[PDB]
């Protein structure tokens, strides 16, 4: 009634009349009528874009927590990681002693980047092949909402709550994608992790805003 | 007869027979039949691309004058700006004494970048909402040519002259967009403003061409 | 039977059922059913994309040989080029003595970058105009397979062998495009030519892999 149908919520709010393409009829989750570039005029291209958006969104929602958790644990929990900041976490594998999980030498204790890379290649290749075509966990009936084995708690057994939860999922996913783009740009510009940036903004908001580093083009002092 | 219809002017000149997509029938302004990438084969995507092109073009036409005027005034008019070149003009707000207009400390005299940014956010948000949906100045009857309040002098009251003026507008806009891409690349490469670059090419054209800085990839001396 | 039709080869192999768009019916060469982004849903956009892919592929097939040949000749043949590595070959024109072909001062012996650039502009403009619309060498009956003057040996006179050779061409071209992207990224990251990189990987594969330079973002040590 508010996120589906003709009377739904739109991206420009009260100024959305005429900013909504005719092919965005509020049928799919997250339909705020924002296709100003006309990249989803074709229904098949629209479906491909929806799948890409939802997959990017779920990956970004995992990534926000994965980038905040080690740095937050180091700053406020006392855990001594090798590199808590997310953009330096990969370089842990080259450090002496390897990549210890939670800073504990008896956990994971990875030492070879090649083994990690190729194990991930194999596992993720199988996983994405199953995503596209089905596998051990079931058949890919829906490209985005397979359910069954991926809804063990049965939170989507009811169609209206299913639609509401799809709206919530796509909205939190778009927020997390926005936050991950923010993480990328903040790492490029400030050179410090998101937790450090947040702790600095709340300390002196006026003097520690984003325009302090505005003279750099994504970290490059060109001028 | 020359910029509309089947006998119009095409992008490859005499070698255009067979390089013109069938959906570019010379109906809309600036139709030189250049869609080699097939990005406007969908009519709705074509309309979205036309709107994007015209808005980008009008912004670039404003930008050409906006980037040339302060630097030209400083170089040949004697006006003492804080930062005349366009790519350093933003940094004036961080300088001591703020951002004075025309170098006069009694004009504008901006001192806070947050105030500028958020005032612009509010004003431009309202302005673009009006562009999409209409507002105080009228109704968005046409996404690109609203007329009425935006044609006060009535220069588009004649359909033939209206089409000719639309062709002139789109051509000057494409030229301005090309020039602004040039401004961006020249700022990245040479590191000096467009007026300085122009004054240098006209001094020693052979020795001060664009290949002097060809060893830098958009300013970065990678190799 | 294996690269055309319904029983052809697919991009995800055994996990391709449901990963193939309905509009990729295995009619055109190189149809592995990989359009996950839905950029070729429109048939006209599909044709434009096929033309772009084949042209990029032929250019990359030329480019791989053109980038490997001078460096390989310098390393294993003894030819003394001014700059054997492909990403520095352009800067030979600025060196003292100009650009000598094969290092011989009696071959080409180019001295002006402007003459090279503008001669190439004229010649390539005429050549691409002919490609689009036909010219001295024939008429552009097909955008990608004109034949006639461009098949002098008559290797495409049999439709079955013609289809097989089209598949071979598109596959070798896609491999060459992949390799040219590899050349770009390796030049950005390592800073040395592809032949040097290959000679280093085969010397100490474990210690001279691609993760040694993983801390740099396309050559920039941002962190
Ligand atoms: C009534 C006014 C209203 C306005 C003006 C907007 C406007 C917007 N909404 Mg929106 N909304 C509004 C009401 C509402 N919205 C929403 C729900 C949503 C959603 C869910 C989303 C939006 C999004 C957007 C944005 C999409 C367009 C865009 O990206 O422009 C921005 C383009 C610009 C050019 C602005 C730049 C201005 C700024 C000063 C730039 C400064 C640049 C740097 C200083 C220098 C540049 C650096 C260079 C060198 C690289 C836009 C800001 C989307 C979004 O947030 O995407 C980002 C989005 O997902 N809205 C609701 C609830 C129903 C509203 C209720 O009233
Ligand atoms: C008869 C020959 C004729 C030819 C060959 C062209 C060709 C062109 N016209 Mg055109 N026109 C011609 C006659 C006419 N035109 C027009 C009206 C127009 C218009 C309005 C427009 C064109 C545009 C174009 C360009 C579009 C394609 C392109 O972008 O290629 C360029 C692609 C290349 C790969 C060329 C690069 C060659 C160069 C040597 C590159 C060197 C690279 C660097 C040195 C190194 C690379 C750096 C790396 C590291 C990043 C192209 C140059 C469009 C344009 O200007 O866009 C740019 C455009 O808007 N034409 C008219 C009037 C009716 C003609 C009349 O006869
Ligand atoms: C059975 C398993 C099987 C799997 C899983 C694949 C999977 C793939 N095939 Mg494929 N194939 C498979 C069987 C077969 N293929 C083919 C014939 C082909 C062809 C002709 C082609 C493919 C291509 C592809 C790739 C296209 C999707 C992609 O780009 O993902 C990759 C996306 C990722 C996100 C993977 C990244 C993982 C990696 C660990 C990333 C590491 C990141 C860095 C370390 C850090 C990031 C840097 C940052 C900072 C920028 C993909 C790897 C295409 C290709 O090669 O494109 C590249 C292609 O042209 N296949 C045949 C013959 C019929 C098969 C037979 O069984
Ligand atoms: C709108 C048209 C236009 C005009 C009039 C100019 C004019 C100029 N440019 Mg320029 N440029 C343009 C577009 C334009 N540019 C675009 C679109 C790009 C992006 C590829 C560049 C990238 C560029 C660089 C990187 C440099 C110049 C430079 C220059 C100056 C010397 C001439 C030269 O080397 O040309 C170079 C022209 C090109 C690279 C492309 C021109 C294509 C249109 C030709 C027809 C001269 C004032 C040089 C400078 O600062 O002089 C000191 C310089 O270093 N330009
Ligand atoms: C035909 C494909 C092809 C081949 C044969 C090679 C071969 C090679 N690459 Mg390479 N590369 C490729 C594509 C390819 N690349 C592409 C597409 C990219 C862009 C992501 C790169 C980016 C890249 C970097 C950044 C580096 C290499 C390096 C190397 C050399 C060491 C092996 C290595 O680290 O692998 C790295 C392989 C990848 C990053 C991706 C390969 C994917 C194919 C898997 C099958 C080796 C000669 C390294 C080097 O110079 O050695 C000293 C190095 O530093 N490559
Ligand atoms: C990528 C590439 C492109 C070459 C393009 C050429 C040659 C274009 C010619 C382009 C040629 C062009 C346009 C010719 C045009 C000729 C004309 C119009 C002839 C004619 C006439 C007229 C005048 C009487 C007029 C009448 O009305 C019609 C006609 C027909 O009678 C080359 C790559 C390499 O050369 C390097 C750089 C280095 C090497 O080591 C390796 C290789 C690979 C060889
Ligand atoms: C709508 C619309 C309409 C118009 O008409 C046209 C239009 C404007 C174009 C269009 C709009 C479209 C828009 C806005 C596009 C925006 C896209 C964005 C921002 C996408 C963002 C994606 C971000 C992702 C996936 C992040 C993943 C992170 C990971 C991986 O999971 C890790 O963190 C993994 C990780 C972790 C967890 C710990 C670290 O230490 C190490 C690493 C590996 C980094
Ligand atoms: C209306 C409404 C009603 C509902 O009831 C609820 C609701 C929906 C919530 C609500 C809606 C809310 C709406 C629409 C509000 C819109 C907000 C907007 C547009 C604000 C945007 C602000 C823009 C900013 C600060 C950009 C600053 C750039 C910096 C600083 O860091 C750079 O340095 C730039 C820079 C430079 C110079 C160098 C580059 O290399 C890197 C970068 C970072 C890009
Ligand atoms: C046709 C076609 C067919 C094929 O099939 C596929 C295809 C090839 C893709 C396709 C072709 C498409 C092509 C060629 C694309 C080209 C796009 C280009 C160059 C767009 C350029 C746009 C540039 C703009 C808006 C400039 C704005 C500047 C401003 C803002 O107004 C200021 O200056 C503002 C300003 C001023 C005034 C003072 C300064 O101090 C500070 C700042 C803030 C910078
Ligand atoms: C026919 C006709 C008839 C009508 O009656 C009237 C008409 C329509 C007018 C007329 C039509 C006219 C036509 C078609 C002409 C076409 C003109 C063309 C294609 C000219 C192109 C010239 C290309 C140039 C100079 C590029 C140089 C690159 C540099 C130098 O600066 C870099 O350093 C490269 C570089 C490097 C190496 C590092 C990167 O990081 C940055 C960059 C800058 C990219
Ligand atoms: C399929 C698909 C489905 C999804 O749904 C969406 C999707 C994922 C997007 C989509 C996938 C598409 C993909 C993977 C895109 C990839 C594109 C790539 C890698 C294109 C690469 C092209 C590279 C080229 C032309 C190289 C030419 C080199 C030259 C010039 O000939 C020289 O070397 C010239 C040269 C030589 C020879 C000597 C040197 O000294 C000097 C220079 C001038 C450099
Ligand atoms: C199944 C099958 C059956 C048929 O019968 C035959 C068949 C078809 C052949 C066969 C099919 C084969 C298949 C599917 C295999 C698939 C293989 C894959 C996915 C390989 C992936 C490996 C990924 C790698 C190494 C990435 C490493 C990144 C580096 C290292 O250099 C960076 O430093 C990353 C980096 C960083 C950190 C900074 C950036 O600035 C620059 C870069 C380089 C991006």
């Amino acid at each position: 009634v508010e996120f589906y149908g003709p009377d739904r919520a739109l991206w420009l709010g009260p100024y959305s009349e005429g900013a909504v393409p005719s092919y965005l009829t509020g049928e799919f989750p997250g339909d705020y009528g924002w296709d100003s570039a006309g990249l989803s005029a074709d229904p098949e291209t629209f479906a491909a874009n929806r799948e890409l958006e939802l997959i990017h969104a779920r990956w970004a929602m995992l990534g926000t927590v994965g980038c905040l958790t080690p740095e937050a644990l180091e700053k406020y929990g006392g855990v001594e990681f090798g590199e808590a900041v997310w953009f330096k976490a990969g370089s842990q594998i080259f450090a002496e002693g390897g990549l210890d999980y939670l800073g504990n030498p008896s956990l994971v204790h990875a030492q070879s980047i090649l083994a990690i890379c190729w194990t991930q290649v194999v596992l993720m290749g199988l996983a994405e092949g199953y995503r596209c075509s089905g596998g051990p966990l079931g058949e890919a009936t829906d490209p985005l909402y397979p359910g069954e084995a991926f809804d063990p708690m049965g939170m989507a057994d009811d169609p209206e709550t299913f639609a509401e939860l799809k709206t919530k999922e796509i909205k939190n996913g778009r927020l997390a994608m926005f936050a991950m783009f923010g993480f990328f740009v903040q790492s490029l510009q400030t050179g410090k992790g998101p937790v450090e940036c947040w702790a600095e903004h709340i300390a002196d908001p006026v003097a520690n805003n984003g325009f302090v580093y505005a003279t750099k083009f994504f970290g490059a002092q060109i001028f």
